[PDB]
């Protein structure tokens, strides 16, 4: 039981068209973010796609350390923010929560809930929990 199963059973049973999970990793440099792992994918794109600190979606996320919520891409994200956005684009997402994933008592990564074409996100998804359902990793509340 790896992070690919618990993150499928939170998109099937929360009634998700798309789940993915963005986590630190070793680069040359500096560490960068890479999504992951990811369920209900159309594509393979997500892959390719490597953020700098503090850069895309993840890296709102995990600045801010508080989650991010789009009942509407299209309406609500300029262009700028879609171009800023690539995962966006590539699994076409017409609305989404990112939430931050803490480890210990700091920010780390991140875990993106997202619909497609048209369909709402469901009630309540916008005070949805983490903690004691993706490994040790917990959200911002009560932090």
């Amino acid at each position: 039981f790896d992070y690919q199963d618990a993150l499928d059973e939170i998109r099937e049973t929360e009634k998700f068209d798309f789940a993915a999970i963005a986590l630190p990793e070793d680069g040359l440099h500096s560490a960068v973010i890479k999504w992951k792992y990811a369920s209900g994918n159309i594509n393979y794109r997500y892959r390719m796609i490597v953020l700098r600190p503090g850069k895309g979606l993840a890296g709102l996320v995990i600045r801010t350390g508080s989650r991010k919520i789009v009942e509407d891409v299209d309406a609500e994200l300029s262009q700028n923010d879609k171009l800023g956005y690539p995962i966006v684009l590539s699994e076409a997402l017409t609305a989404m929560v990112a939430i931050p994933l803490w480890k210990n008592n700091r920010v780390y990564g991140a875990l993106l809930l997202g619909q497609r074409e048209g369909r709402p996100l469901p009630e309540g998804s916008t005070t949805f929990r983490i903690n004691q359902r993706l490994g040790s990793f917990t959200d911002e509340i009560n932090k």
